[PDB]
């Protein structure tokens, strides 16, 4: 229990109000309580912005100065922002706040303590009875039941085992995992036999509370927590959905889970493609891909669907956003779906925050908005752990029933078939806990803080560039608008210099607008499309406007591996483009280590520091090659290598052509269980049906899914795939990665059915 | 660190050794090594049966009495049963070590300390060494690589996003969230991009090396850990082996995720139908069952498979153990299964520990034998949560190769489809915790525990219950053999008056002989199944050895509330049986609590004791009924209903016939998909289709699968929900539960297919 | 939380039980439970017969000597006259508790504790337990609620006027009458 005590000058001899504030310390701190103690409001929140618990707010003022009145309802807002139910006490003389009394006062403080007339002994008993009331309302429902239950520590007769963790500290090695773990740990896995707490499957107790609260939180009309991850949602939501006797309408850019889905499912699918860009960055789908027309059109295509015409589609999946932080205008997607299905699936495993700031509005699945009766049944799947603050495997399912929705009964068939009889209930904790913290005031100021961590970054580093432009030298670039413009006054900035404030309050700032050259999606509507500010691609260059390279540049490969040598990891990775996660576990100012690591590099790619100074690990791989040889040798070897083999344009082959579907995805896995499938290189895949799916990095979606023929000599498929085996063998310790290959010898092979 | 000294008499006046030993303990002590002195080898034997972690072992006899020579190799016997490479360092004068010096000596001795012509602080350096070098090997090595990376506190720029639990200290809720389940829970969440640790899905770096390892200690040819636990494991073994063109062969005793995987595969099932006993509890498959003409005659007999009688089956899979703790012979069964199938599926998620002690020798699947070329595929899974010291969801996928075996490119599909891309490491660490904690001396050693500590419960309460008859009174016996044979002398013994030695480690003492009467299994061969006696049955009074009731009873469900409003919870319960769980988590002399428990119930029911004062949770159902009345006239009332009623037979009656089968399990689940489905009352059943599984407990088995019929007027399935139904109308707050069913207004409901 | 621990000779050499015993005591100590240790039964029975709480019983015997057994039945008896529900811990070698165990024993002993080869970790916990239990059944009724009531502080809108003795410490002479009688008092007069 901690006491925030922030009071400026009450009287007009400062002595009064701090013997009677010490004496009040005095009996707090016999209570229990610590107690910190503030002269300035200025300080005061700068307290409260240090992530402390505070337990109570006590303030005064002068009581007659306007200046310090804003200054304490700033001090108090800021903390609600993140603490948002604390109570506070206003430290006053009797008169004074007396006749400032007003509604407004109220509105803000919770209780009265006449510090001058009135014994410290009583007025800390009323703050600790206040602390109490806060305190007891403070956790979300499954996790106070679990802190509660997880005291007991009597031998149950039944599973686990381990029995509240006693069984591992029976060896040395079991002691020392026990240690390092931790008892809370073990004694919250108790088994779905425990009624106190009640059983995730069954979604009975405070399992069917916080789904209730997640459902509220998360703006659904039901929730499920699961416990096996979006895959396992993804999985669930489609066996629910789908039948073998189906049509169902795949985003191209889909997760594998989907493919997965389809293979369990054995429905027939047709897929909308995604835009690309000159970087490789993959786009959304443009709303001539989703209109009525076109699906009816891709269906009578479909070698496999085109006797199912007239049949409507039983479900739809679009990732939203994407990979690189591509969001879709969700009501316009779901306003063209409308006219062709019933059910449209969301898979926002990436964006789980969208909700609770106002620049991502109409830009998500579960908004707040007038819901009228003949709209679609919308799924949305939220990976918690991926943007949101959750242990791995946490994900939830949120649905919002419209038509041919799937009633409870239905629904927990497949719930329990994606799910195990035992799921382990710090998974599903930790949901809750993300849940509680995406709740109230907190959501938004955690959004914000991330959001203006990202800004920040892409400031610094819009005028790093052009500083350097300005001396004549090459550096990185965002990927953003260069000119904002501000929609009130009119008034236009560059990026860098645009206020903060504009940036974050303004969607259109963010709108990919058609006019615009840096986004690079040729064609795309205005108003369908927006950069996620908190998914950071940065540019390396080389890459001209126009699609085609210029005569110099810095492949993205060799500064992927520098920041690999400095620990950074980026989650997507293009011949030019580094993409950069800010999650709302970063801490403030993190970004100035990006900049300098860049920075760095950038000194070091001008000296031409040999490889084996700077990068020991690349000289490692092929020490007869890159030996004797400099940052910038390297550097422009693989810019040259890229100048004449040009793979931008092979990506661009091999994913803007479909390949021939010759079955269903459960088709060629059943090919697989039946033993008829074998490993083919890759110069010998022509006319081969691919027995699972083929995901090149980049651009990180599928190019090929299980059933798809390669194609004849000039497939641009296979193509592309010779393309990245011989840049791995140029290139060794920059090799790509591709799902759905084995590299034997340094040589793909692809597993393939028996003709 | 700590090291243990236990010495006796060294010289003939002790103050020498003892000074000796004082100036080792200070050196050892001025490098933090804690020391514990001991002068008795009795002492220092009760010292390490304490759960202490023992780093080091100095220790010294008279050397001339081989009393003490015994005593001493028996004090490092035991220290090795759990810690079993830590060091002993042999304190003696040199003249005497040397003299007795030899190849036995050596065996035990890891290094000589002359203690009485060295200085201490050179023992002590080598006896630092010693710890250390037996420290660094102490973990296995998933464990130990997460451990290493823990350290690591960069924020990465990639998922999860709470960046080793820094996210949640962001909100109040999430600080108290993160403080109690503790930090370096969070920190091991870092995701498959960390490449010092490696990839699950890939199997790669310290995952590969901790399959390895786990294969090794199983006696398997390849190990797959599992994180959706062994529904997800039984999952992808089904995925893996059958395609929707195939016939199986299941043990009508099957886990719900053995019918998930038949709906997710489309296979067409053929059932062997196991025994039962006069409790209701379920025993094994018969031989008569696994003959190749007999699962001949139930292919051609099935009316979905009878076009297939030419086709070899394509899977088979055996519950082992049962629920209820009866153990196969599986050399025998792999035998009998030869003939027809190439491979055999033993799901043995209750039974992981089986390997490790010798008493279940030939009564598991990878067993420690020399193994032929023409031997089909054994597939294992075992659920490590479940009786072995594991996290919830953590399990096991063993194979050995055999006939028609699936190499790792086609098995690795079905992994992928039925697992998650974000794996929490902790449960792959408790996985791993788990495999070491079985291997070497260890794991005998904490079978012997856990199956000591369930004969010691079982031989005291069949004393008890033999001192109530004499008494002629009533009392609860343990389920077991009530006469054990001495194969080595041929003497006879009662259960409770039988050696603890002889039924540790002679198997025939827990053989269900056909000529016994305890198991109740009639027509069983002998030589085929087993008890396990970890898990203890108690019977109440009232069934007759014929099978009928008798003229007074104690029925069990009473019983079972008893144990619940004292906490306990039993594993499984039929009308007289309720199963106890003893695991390697269980302390020794806790079954004191049993004993004491049942004894005062014992009492209580005597003494017809007012429900309300002892049973108050039981009145509150059923306040008009259960109100003014006895736990005698409630046990009464309910032993009278079970005379009137005989459900035993309605059970025998409705699991010995099969249901008529008119669709595999994945056309009636695609019925629920395509909204062809229903929820029908009990009485309106007959002639309907099941759309899911129906599970009455008791016998805790399916009665139905889906797409099988529930029958006429006359069938025993309708019987036999329908004396469920009744059981519950009359005893509320007793009610039966029955997976696959809808509870509305008390009436049963079961989702059928539309006709 | 105050446990009594009365042995004799479990061991035909002293130390052993008493090592063990010591462990015990530290462990129980550790997680705030008092423990007194004695050696003879007639010095157990005279603590006993002092009106102090007993939380828990521990006790061992020779356990092949039937003195023993009397002297032990006799001192939990006495124990059980005004201490009635207080948990009896058997503390003894496994192999000779087991040889002696009967409804006898069962009749007198909660539960085993095979101090020679048993944790004292595991013992002490299942030790708080018992006295968890314990205590939670010690009250009556009205005793008991009002004692879980008096926790409560805040001003209620409604009389006794006093309001749980806070009327009363206004004035010198209130606060020394409340001083007197303490808080308690007035916090149930509700």
């Amino acid at each position: 229990m901690r006491a925030l005590i922030v009071y400026t000058e009450l009287t007009d001899k400062d002595s009064v109000i701090s013997h009677a504030v010490a004496r009040l310390a005095s009996e707090l701190n016999d209570e229990h309580v610590e107690t910190v103690i503030i002269r300035d409001f200025e300080d005061g929140l700068a307290y409260i912005r240090s992530n402390t618990s505070i337990d109570c707010l006590l303030y005064g003022r002068d009581m007659s100065d306007r200046d310090e009145q804003i200054q304490a309802h700033r001090l108090i807002t800021q903390l609600h922002r993140r603490q948002e139910d604390v109570p506070v006490f206003l430290l006053s003389d009797r008169e004074e706040a007396l006749v400032a009394f007003d509604r407004n006062m109220m509105e803000q403080v919770d209780e009265f303590a006449w510090i001058l007339e009135d014994s410290a002994d009583f007025i800390a008993g009323r703050v600790l009875a206040a602390i109490q009331r806060y305190r007891s309302q403070l956790l979300p429902p499954l996790m106070k039941s679990l802190i509660k239950y997880s005291d007991v520590h009597e031998y149950s007769w039944a599973a686990p085992g381990h029995q509240g963790g006693v069984g591992f500290t029976k060896t040395p090695a079991g002691r020392i995992y026990h240690d390092f773990f931790g008892e809370n740990l073990f004694r919250t896995d108790i088994g779905i036999e425990r009624v106190a707490v009640g059983s995730l499957l069954d979604h009975t107790g405070a399992f069917g509370e916080c789904e209730k609260n997640a459902a509220r939180i998360f703006g659904a009309d039901q929730s499920y927590s699961v416990v096996v991850g979006t895959s396992g949602s993804n999985r669930t939501i489609m066996q629910a959905c789908m039948t073998d006797d189906d049509v169902v309408v795949i985003d191209r850019n889909c997760h594998k889970s989907i493919e997965q889905g389809l293979i369990l499912t054995g429905a027939k699918p047709v897929y909308m493609i995604p835009s690309r860009n000159r970087y490789g960055i993959i786009g959304p789908i443009y709303p001539k891909e989703m209109t009525p027309d076109a699906i009816k059109f891709k269906i009578a295509a479909n070698p496999l669907t085109k006797g199912k015409v007239k049949q409507k589609p039983a479900y739809s999946v679009v990732t939203n956003c994407t990979y690189d932080g591509v969001c879709y205008n969700a009501r316009k997607v779901q306003d063209l779906l409308d006219g062709s299905l019933d059910r449209i699936h969301f898979d926002e495993a990436w964006y789980g925050y969208a909700r609770f700031n106002p620049l991502y509005r109409n830009h998500f699945a579960m908004r707040d908005e007038e819901r009228t009766e003949n709209e679609p049944t919308i799924f949305a799947t939220h990976s918690t752990h991926k943007l949101l603050n959750a242990l791995s495997q946490a994900s939830f399912i949120h649905v919002r029933n419209g038509r041919n929705a799937i009633d409870f009964n239905r629904f927990n068939q497949a719930y329990l078939m994606h799910s195990t009889t035992s799921p382990l209930y710090a998974i599903c904790a930790s949901n809750d806990i993300a849940a509680d913290m995406m709740d109230g005031n907190s959501g938004r100021s955690l959004t914000d803080e991330v959001i203006r961590e990202s800004i920040d970054f892409r400031q610094s580093l819009a005028y790093l560039y052009k500083e350097f432009l300005n001396d004549d030298e090459w550096f990185f670039k965002p990927w953003n608008q260069e000119m904002v413009k501000d929609p009130a006054t009119g008034k236009r900035y560059a990026f860098e210099d645009a206020p903060v404030e504009l940036l974050m309050r303004e969607q259109s700032c963010w709108v990919m607008h058609p006019e615009d050259k840096w986004h690079g999606f040729n064609d795309i509507p205005d108003n369908w499309a927006m950069l996620d500010p908190i998914k950071v691609s940065i540019l390396a260059p080389g890459m001209g406007d126009d699609g085609k390279l210029l005569d110099t540049g810095v492949p993205a490969a060799l500064v992927t591996a520098w920041l690999n040598h400095y620990g950074i990891v980026p989650t997507r990775t293009t011949d030019f483009q580094i993409m950069f996660l800010f999650s709302m576990g970063i801490t403030k100012g993190k970004w100035g280590t990006l900049v300098n690591t860049l920075l760095s590099f950038k000194r070091h790619y001008d000296n031409n520091t040999a490889l084996k100074k700077v990068l020991p690990e690349v000289v490692a791989s092929a020490p007869e090659i890159y030996g004797e040889m400099g940052l910038r040798d390297l550097g422009d070897k693989m810019f040259a290598y890229l100048q004449k083999n040009n793979p931008g344009a092979r990506l661009n082959q091999a994913y803007s052509q479909l390949p021939q579907v010759m079955m269903t995805p459960r088709d060629a896995y059943q090919q697989i269980v039946a033993n008829r499938v074998e490993a083919v290189p890759v110069d010998q895949l022509m006319g081969r049906v691919a027995a699972n799916s083929i995901i090149p990095y980049p651009p990180g979606i599928p190019m090929l899914l299980s059933g798809e023929n390669f194609g004849d000599e000039n497939s641009p498929h296979i193509h592309y795939l010779r393309s990245l085996q011989a840049w791995d063998s140029e290139f060794p310790g920059f090799e790509h990665e591709t799902e759905g290959t084995e590299i034997i010898d340094g040589q793909y092979y692809v597993m393939c059915v028996k003709t």
